[PDB]
Parts: structure tokens; C-alpha cells; sequence
């Protein structure tokens, strides 16, 4: 592979260099012939795959504390390998937990607001055994996020992987979801995409309100146990009804929505080590729930009824009528949270920083991996800066990857 | 291996095959995707692409190893042998041609492809004669509003000495003018071109929508410039059907996109001149043209007529400027009944002709970053279509240009 990579902004001329992705540790699922740049997603680790895992991450967090070759990285490094030896595994230190958080996230190809990265409060939940503990992790997390409107990125990190039958799960894919519920007629209540979910949900106990707008209980599972059933307390989650700075009749469409995007799906990787428990949340970009929440197909595809109060042609598509409820509905997710001062950030606001972001790690880096695909916003592509971006796409670890679903793989006892 | 591609919106996946045949690479590797990158002969080396192409066009006729298919390869290999290179059959000429459409990933437009008329011009010695065969593809293209695919192909390379080119990126483009107060007058994309017609000779009106002059570079000669008779040159003025004040902005736009920088690839032979058109996608003039900043620029504009408020962008007036402006131009040229593709309706075709081409093909490359459009993305269903990128032959490639390469 060549040592130097160039990308180009069209709009703006200016031309990097990328050196970092000579680091890169993983598959795309690219190869010279193919290219799956716009697919989705193209039991444990053995001592010697550990081994030389462990090794590149403590060497690299030595070498980004400036500490590199010392005797305390010489020393952490045969301390590290003992306990691989006599444990077939090892701990991470507070401070290297920390360190491969917040490097998972300025690793994440697909996140537009990594300008942020190194502003994350992790908490270690290492210590957790059980899913009334997990509740109690997660809502203080909650709480701790939530801050009252003025957001703060966190993740909680629960224990690793030991022989992959004692997993730590949080179900939920994400910690605050509303609930969705199949019709006997076949229509959908609520949010079509957590159907499935729910039903689970019910199975296991839960009592739906059956409303269009329920928040989703925690399903909680520790130590590879079957899960366990939460009410999140209802006055740790933060809603903010929708409503439209000129259009007086928007809010009687009776939509909100949550104001913590929170993932809980996902696995971090540090060294070798697995944390198939690590739920972390940022805020919201306003397009999230503007464009895809509000106006994809399968969700809760509001664009006809929208458009239906704007009085609108939608008889021809070349009206432009569904572009034009689109941008109207995206202005009133922003106007809302603004006005409830929650913190959210518009497509313009946050491309742009992004861009900034990306030319810093450029420069301090030698590369930032973006997911182009991804990193555009869902509407507007080309007058945010980023669409005329040309990115390289690699996998750095630590990272933050995706894994089954639990209910495929739980083994019920 | 077989590939799979899912379309999330519906569920609806499709099974790749067809990809196996391809041989060229995309550029990306296992560890490094480049999927978003603009830009990533001998006897010896022409026969066996000879060959493939041969090959797969009886076998396109269902008379794979025929008596004919021996003859044409027995016939290729004493061309070759003889001359260093070796001419297409004219029905093979337009079998690489719809084909080379047919391959194009980055094209939203191809369930079109075979519907292509395709204009032999490799009897072609000069730029005069250029020129004629390029008046005779936009009369016969522009059809009075009623748009029509059509592809020009003019004499292959030989030495690389001899090059045919336009020099032109499309044969029709408003000029760019760099002015004393540091702006621009007119497409600043066009602004070094322009100053090269202007320096060849051709004197600007200095206006701002000037249609530029044909440079046309027959047989590696020096290229020389052609005024398009304008009466070819058919134009829309842009209005709203609601906004009766953006008439009075003064916009308008040619009804004709017609690319002519690039190189048509067929069977090892090069086309370095291949000027081909269809007709456009609305955002394709009411996003990028007029709305990038580093193109005509008129977000802001609108804007203020629009009386929006500018202060923050959180207030979307961009986003609502934007969707104005695209409404104007789709209004405008079915106003003037001028052929023209709104960015859901092609999108729509788009998925219909990649269910086609995965039923009777086993596939269709297709380049996302480029097939989505510009505004309005995740409305559109390619926005939740995945799909596989891959080099097929014949194709549209990129080439140098000419100004950068050529000796006067
Ligand atoms: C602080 C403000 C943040 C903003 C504005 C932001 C923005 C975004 C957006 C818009 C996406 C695309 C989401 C989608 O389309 O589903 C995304 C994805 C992602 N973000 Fe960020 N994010 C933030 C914080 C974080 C944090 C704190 C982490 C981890 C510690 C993170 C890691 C990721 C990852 C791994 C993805 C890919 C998700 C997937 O593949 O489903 N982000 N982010
Ligand atoms: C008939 C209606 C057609 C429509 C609506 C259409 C639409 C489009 C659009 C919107 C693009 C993106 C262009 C850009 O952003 O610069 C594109 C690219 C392209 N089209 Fe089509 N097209 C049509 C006909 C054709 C024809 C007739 C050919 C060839 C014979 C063709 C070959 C290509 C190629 C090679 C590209 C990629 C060009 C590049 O990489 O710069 N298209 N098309
Ligand atoms: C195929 N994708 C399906 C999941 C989409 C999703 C749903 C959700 F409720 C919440 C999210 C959160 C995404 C996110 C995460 C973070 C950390 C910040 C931010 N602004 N956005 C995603
Ligand atoms: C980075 N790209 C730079 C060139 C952009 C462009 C300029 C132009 F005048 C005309 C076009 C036409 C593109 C096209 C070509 C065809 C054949 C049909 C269609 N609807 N659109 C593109
Ligand atoms: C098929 C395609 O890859 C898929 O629809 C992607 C496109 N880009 C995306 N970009 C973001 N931010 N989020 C998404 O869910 C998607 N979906
Ligand atoms: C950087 C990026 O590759 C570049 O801006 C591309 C993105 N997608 C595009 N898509 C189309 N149709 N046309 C373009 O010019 C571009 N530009
Ligand atoms: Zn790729």
C-alpha cells in the first residue's frame, strides 16, 4: 500500500495527505474489484490472538502520553502479558479504559460530530454484576446526559466478554426508543421500526399503553442471563413537543420526540478485549428526527399530512411538495429543542465543524477515516460542506463495531 | 462469491452475480475504501481485450462460437498483427456504445440505454468536419424540446500523436469571466476555458449567460473554434409559478447536457472524442449548477426575495431557497415543454431498472455517492438502496485535459 493517500474538496480546492491509514487493522469488505462503500454491514479471543492486540494498544497509549520505550510502559506491557499467560485475558487500567473510549469514538468512521471526541465522561461499570445494577448505571448515565437540557456525550462501560456465554447486553438498541405496535388491519402504531422489539418486550412482561409515542422499558441482561424488564423513571427522560415558528396548526400534529440519542447496541473494542455492553449518547443533529425519525417510509412518514395543512399541489412529484414539508419539518425540530433549550445541532452547523475536525486530524493525525455515505446529511447533500469532501474510509481500532442481535444468540436457561 | 444488496426501506434484496466478470479495478483494497474519490496500447495487450469484447458481443446475439464469431476473431488477431490496432463493425461500434452506458455506475439515467443513437464519425479528418458531425448530434439531440440520447464517435487513438478531442467538457456551457473587482462574471467553473477560447481568438460578449465556442482538435492539430449556430442552441428562461419576482432574477439555462471530455472504451480500442447527451435531472441545474457556492451562487439572493431570515442557519433559508429555486426549473422546462427529470421520478427508474438489470444480468454497478442526489437524499429510494460498485467493459473513462498534454 502507498505511504501517502491525498483527498480533495472540490468546492474549496484544498488538498490533504493521509499517512494514518498505514494503522488501519481491519476489513472494509472493499476489494479491488468491489467496492461496498454504501452496504450496511458488510467464541472468544485465543491468548495468541490477545497477545499482539494488547501489545498495539498499549503501545500506542504510551506513545500518546508521551511515554513511549519508558519503564512503566515496558513494565505494563509484561504485566499486561503475564496476565494473558496465567488468566488468558487481562484488565485495562482506569486511564487506558478512558483512553480506548474516547479513541473508539474518534475512530468511528460513520459520526459526523467527532469534533467532540476527546470531551466524553466515561463511567466504569466494570463493576456490575447484575441487571438491577445495570438499571442503576444506566439511569445515573441518563441523568448525567441529560443534564437538564444542556447535553453531555457519556458512555458506561459495563464488563468484558470473558468466555462469551457470561455477556453483558443491554437489548434496547438504543436506551430511549418509542414503542411500535402491529395492527390485526396490518397499519402500524407508533414507530414502525421497533415492532419487533416491542413485541419481545410484551412477551417478556411488559404492559404496553399502546400509545404512539411509549417509551420502551430496559432490557437488561448481566452476566449472560436472560434479561431482565426496567421502567426508565419517566422524569429522567427528556421530551420535547414539535411545534413550527410560523405554522400555528404544526403542533397540533401532537409529535415530540426524546431529546438523547443514546446507542446500546453496540461493541467497544480495546486491546483485544470485547465490551459487548457499553451504551453511549452524544445530542442530536436536527436531521435525525426531521428527515429519517419523522419522514422515512417505514417510520413515522408524516410528509403527506404535513404537506396535506401546507395546502400543497401533491398530485405531480416535480411540485417538489415532499422537499418542501421536509425542510418545514426540519425547521420545527429545531425551533422546538431551541426553544426548550435542549441542546441539538442543525446539518450546516455540524458539517461545517466537521470539516474542521477532520483538516485538525489531518494535520495532527496524519488522516481522519469518514465514512462518505454516512457523513452526509439525508437532506441538502450538496450545500453542506461535506458533500464536496473527498474522504478515505479505513477501520482504526480501539472501536466501536456492530454484533447480533441478542435475541438470536441467547442461549435461554 | 454471490453478493447480496439489501434495500432497507423495503426489505427487497437482490443477488449479484454479474460482478465476477469485472476486471478493472475501483481503487479501493480490503483495508482502505475510496469510494468517495472523484478520481481514483500494444498488440500483445490488445487482443485478449479484443477478444473479451468480441466474445461477449455474440454472445449478447445468442451465436457464441459461431462461424461468424471465429471469422471476426481470425479477422481482429491479422488487424492487430498487421496494423498495431483494428476497426469495429458498425453493429459492434453501437453495442459498445449502449454498453458503455449501461456500465456507467455513476449514471442515475440507464434504464434509457439502449434507447441511444449512436452517430458514426470515424470517417472524421478534420475540425470542420468535427464540427459539422457535432451541429448535425445537437439538431438531431435537442428535436425542437423533445430530447433524445445520442452519442458522436469520432476516429479512435492511434499513436496517442493523432489524438481527436473536444476540448470543450460539454459541448454547450455559459463562459466564466474573472473580473478587476476580484468576483466572477458568468460559470467560474468555465473561467480558465473561457480565457483560453479568448486567447485563441474568440471575443466575449462578457455577459452572463454567454454560450461558449466549440475548440475542436482533429487528428493532434492545433484546435480551432466553431460558433454553434444559435438557432441549435435551445434555452429556458427560468420563472416560478408562484413567485412572479424570479423571472426578474434573469436566470436561464441550455436544455441540452451533453459531456464531451471523455473516453469511450471499447474492446482495447480508445475514443477519445465521444461527445453524448440525454437530457437533465432538475437538481442537476437547481442544486449544483446554481446553488454550490463555487458555481452560480444564488442561495443568497433568493434568500433576500424570499425575505427569510439569514441570521442563523438553523433557520433552514438555504434549505428553503433550495427547494424554490428546483421547483422553478422543473416548472420552467415543462413549461416550455423541454425534456427534463425530477429527481424522485429518476430515482424511482433508477431502482425499476436495477430490479431489471439484477433479473436478466445478475447485477448493475452503481455508485451511490454519485446516483444519490444532492438535495432531498433519504426521501428518494436509491438513498436506502444498497448497492455494489465495479468496472465493467465497455465504459466511459476519464482522460487528461488537453491542454495539459498537447504540443502546438
Ligand atoms: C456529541 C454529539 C454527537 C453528534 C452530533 C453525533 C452525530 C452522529 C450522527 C448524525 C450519526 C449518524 C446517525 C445515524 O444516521 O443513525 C452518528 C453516528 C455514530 N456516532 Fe456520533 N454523534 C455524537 C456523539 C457520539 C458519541 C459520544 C459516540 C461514541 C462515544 C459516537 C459514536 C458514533 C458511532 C459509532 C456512529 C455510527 C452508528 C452506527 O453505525 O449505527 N457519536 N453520530
Ligand atoms: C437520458 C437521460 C439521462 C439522464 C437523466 C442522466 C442523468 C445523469 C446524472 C444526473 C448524472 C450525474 C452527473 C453529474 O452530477 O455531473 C449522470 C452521470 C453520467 N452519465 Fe447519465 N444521464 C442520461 C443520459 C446519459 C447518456 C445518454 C450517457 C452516455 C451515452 C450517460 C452516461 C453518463 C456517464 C458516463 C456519467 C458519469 C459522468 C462523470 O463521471 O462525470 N448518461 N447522468
Ligand atoms: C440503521 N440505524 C438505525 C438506528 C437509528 C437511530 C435511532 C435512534 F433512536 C437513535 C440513534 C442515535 C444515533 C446517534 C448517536 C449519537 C451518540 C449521537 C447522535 N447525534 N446520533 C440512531
Ligand atoms: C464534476 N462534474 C463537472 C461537470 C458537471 C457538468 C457540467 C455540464 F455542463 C453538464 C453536465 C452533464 C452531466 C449529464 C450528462 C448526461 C449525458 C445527462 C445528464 N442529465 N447530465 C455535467
Ligand atoms: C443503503 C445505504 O447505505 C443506507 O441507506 C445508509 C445510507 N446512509 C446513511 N447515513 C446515515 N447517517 N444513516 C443511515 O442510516 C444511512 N443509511
Ligand atoms: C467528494 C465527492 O466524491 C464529490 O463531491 C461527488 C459527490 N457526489 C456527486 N454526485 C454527483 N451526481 N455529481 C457530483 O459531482 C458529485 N460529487
Ligand atoms: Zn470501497
Amino acid at each position: 500500500c502507498p505511504r501517502f493517500l491525498k483527498v480533495k474538496n472540490w468546492e474549496t480546492e484544498v488538498v490533504l495527505t493521509d499517512t494514518l491509514h498505514l494503522k488501519s487493522t481491519l476489513e472494509t469488505g472493499c476489494t479491488e474489484y468491489i467496492c461496498m462503500g454504501s452496504i450496511m454491514h458488510p467464541d472468544v479471543a485465543t491468548k495468541d490472538q490477545l497477545f499482539p492486540l494488547a501489545k498495539e494498544f498499549i503501545d500506542q497509549y504510551y506513545s500518546s502520553i508521551k511515554r513511549f520505550g519508558s519503564k512503566a510502559h515496558m513494565e505494563r506491557l509484561e504485566e499486561v502479558n503475564k496476565e494473558i499467560d496465567t488468566t488468558s485475558t487481562y484488565q485495562l487500567k482506569d486511564t487506558e479504559l478512558i483512553y480506548g473510549a474516547k479513541h473508539a469514538w474518534r475512530n468511528a468512521s460513520r459520526c459526523v460530530g467527532r469534533i467532540q471526541w476527546s470531551k466524553l465522561q466515561v463511567f466504569d461499570a466494570r463493576d456490575c454484576t447484575t441487571a438491577h445494577g445495570m438499571f442503576n448505571y444506566i439511569c445515573n448515565h441518563v441523568k448525567y446526559a441529560t443534564n437538564k437540557g444542556n447535553l453531555r456525550s457519556a458512555i458506561t462501560i459495563f464488563p468484558q466478554r470473558t468466555d462469551g456465554k457470561h455477556d453483558f447486553r443491554v437489548w434496547n438498541s438504543q436506551l430511549i426508543r418509542y414503542a411500535g405496535y402491529k395492527q390485526p388491519d396490518g397499519s402500524t402504531l407508533g414507530d414502525p421500526a421497533n415492532v419487533q422489539f416491542t413485541e419481545i418486550c410484551i412477551q417478556q412482561g411488559w404492559k404496553p399503553p399502546r400509545g404512539r409515542f411509549d417509551v420502551l422499558p430496559l432490557l437488561l441482561q448481566a452476566n449472560g442471563n436472560d434479561p431482565e424488564l426496567f421502567q426508565i423513571p419517566p422524569e429522567l427522560v427528556l421530551e420535547v413537543p414539535i411545534r413550527h415558528p410560523k405554522f400555528e396548526w404544526f403542533k397540533d400534529l401532537g409529535l415530540k420526540w426524546y431529546g438523547l440519542p443514546a446507542v446500546s447496541n453496540m461493541l467497544l473494542e480495546i486491546g483485544g478485549l470485547e465490551f459487548s455492553a457499553c451504551p453511549f449518547s452524544g445530542w442530536y443533529m436536527g436531521t435525525e428526527i426531521g428527515v429519517r425519525d419523522y419522514c422515512d417510509n417505514s417510520r413515522y412518514n408524516i410528509l403527506e399530512e404535513v404537506a396535506k395543512k401546507m395546502n400543497l399541489d401533491m398530485r405531480k412529484t416535480s411540485s417538489l411538495w415532499k422537499d418542501q414539508a421536509l425542510v418545514e419539518i426540519n425547521i420545527a425540530v429545531l425551533y422546538s429543542f431551541q426553544s426548550d433549550k435542549v441542546t441539538i445541532v442543525d446539518h450546516h452547523s455540524a458539517t461545517e465543524s466537521f470539516i474542521k475536525h477532520m483538516e485538525n486530524e489531518y494535520r495532527c493525525r496524519g488522516g481522519c477515516p469518514a465514512d462518505w455515505v454516512w457523513i452526509v446529511p439525508p437532506m441538502s447533500g450538496s450545500i453542506t460542506p461535506v458533500f464536496h469532501q473527498e474522504m478515505l474510509n479505513y477501520r482504526l481500532t480501539p472501536s466501536f463495531e456492530y454484533q447480533p442481535d441478542p435475541w438470536n444468540t441467547h442461549v435461554w436457561k
